[PDB]
């Protein structure tokens, strides 16, 4: 019943998220039982990742250059910026291996409900990338959660002052899905925003 | 090991969809433990229910009458028709409870494989209806699927003759949905779908 040394890793492993008390506990001593090095690589690369950590230049992304490969290639159109949240959608989106344009992650979503607003979320950043309005397209491709369309909402307020085309992202019925198994909201979108075949 | 009246039950429920061995099993002494006049209200709706069904004349939907429920009522827009797959789907989309003109029920999708091709499902008196009618707005509310996609473009093209609006269902990004989990066919939609503001 959890000697110090080992109430505290518990006490900061389940601050992790997705992490519960079960699993701090669980996990915590699948840890104090791994050989040594393990344990100290565990360490180094936690603490190693964070003192290596680089930010994108323009797209304020996390590749391992100052200038993510993404930003300097001269074929992508330094001027549809991709609006998203997390490294991680950045590959996501990528995958559709469809988009021409940059990106700009802002870190997270705005949440008054785990410890966010506009500050900690790189916006004011983004406006100024386009401050000089030498962007013909922002594309706001956050989630369609309440987390993502807070953000989108008025990151599209404060576009409007500049001469900017604000598209967000299509929502609808997804591809492979049917009508019969389709949320009731999903539905009335899908239905009123037809695409005029 | 159950008795010969109850295995039959068991195995007849089985072949329900949804309905497991663990189920069939379950819900047999269920039933079988109700007062007669219930067991036979069962009974008697299953059998009433398939007896007792038809289409309409005009939408060739499920309904008890000559003409459905809703195509009776004639203070809906029987200018803009709703292509639909199936019988259900009406079902789905009257949920929504946003629409306001009529269906046309196809009963299936062009599938090469299955054998069906376009004379096979309803899809002539679509055009009948609407070369005949008075018809603003042929909105096209199949499935995304692959098969479900080739009918919605091929009816499209029998309707381009005509001079009328067919629109087709949204294809995006499923509302509290999330990025990372989309797939990349619905995502390249999604972001390809962009709308203004
Ligand atoms: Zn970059
Ligand atoms: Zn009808």
């Amino acid at each position: 019943y959890y000697s110090t040394s080992v109430a505290k890793l518990i006490e900061e492993l389940s601050k992790l998220p997705g992490i519960g008390p079960k699993t701090a506990q669980r996990l915590a001593f699948f840890i104090i039982n791994m050989p040594l090095d393990e344990v100290r690589s565990l360490s180094q690369a936690i603490i190693e990742a964070k003192e290596k950590l680089r930010y994108g230049k323009i797209c304020f992304n996390i590749t391992d250059k100052e200038v993510c490969d993404i930003c300097s290639d001269e074929n992508r159109d330094h001027s549809t910026i991709c609006v998203v949240s997390h490294p991680m959608d950045v590959v996501a989106m990528e995958k559709v291996k469809e988009y021409k344009g940059v990106y700009h992650v802002l870190h997270g979503v705005i949440s008054p409900i785990e410890g966010v607003g506009p500050e900690d979320i790189r916006i004011k950043e983004l406006l100024e990338r386009v401050r000089d309005g030498s962007v013909k397209e922002v594309i706001l491709a956050t989630n369609p959660d309440i987390e993502g369309e807070a953000t989108a909402m008025y990151i599209a307020k404060l576009l409007k002052p500049f001469g900017v085309k604000v598209t967000r992202i299509a929502h609808g019925i997804p591809v492979g899905g049917d009508l019969e198994y389709t949320d009731v909201v999903t539905l009335s979108k899908a239905l009123e925003g037809r695409r005029e075949v």
